[PDB]
């Protein structure tokens, strides 16, 4: 794949790892909604909100399958290991009209 999956299911936000990239979620956006990263950086994305999120990238973008994250619930977090160079666009499931991209260069 282009990412690796350090959890399958969220974690709290306290628990985000050193030297992680964080993307938060708020107001009904990514805050970053382009991010900029090298090869082997983790991206944490953090819910600070209510209503849930996850990230979705369509088949084909991260790897042969589609990646649709886990719903992060208020003050949780999902992270992304991205390990090929390229350009990553990402939605929310359940909120379509919210679009982000991490480019890795
Ligand atoms: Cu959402």
């Amino acid at each position: 794949d282009k990412a690796t999956i350090p959890s399958e299911s969220p974690f709290a936000a306290a628990e985000v790892a050193d030297g992680a990239i964080v993307v938060d979620i708020a107001k009904m956006k990514y805050e970053t909604p382009e991010l900029h990263v090298k090869v082997g950086d983790t991206v944490t994305w953090i819910n600070r909100e209510a209503m849930p999120h996850n990230v979705h990238f369509v088949a084909g973008v991260l790897g042969e399958a589609a990646l649709k994250g886990p719903m992060m619930k208020k003050e949780q977090a999902y992270s992304l290991t991205f390990t090929e160079a390229g350009t990553y666009d990402y939605h929310c499931t359940a909120h379509p009209f919210m679009r982000g991209k991490v480019v890795v260069e």
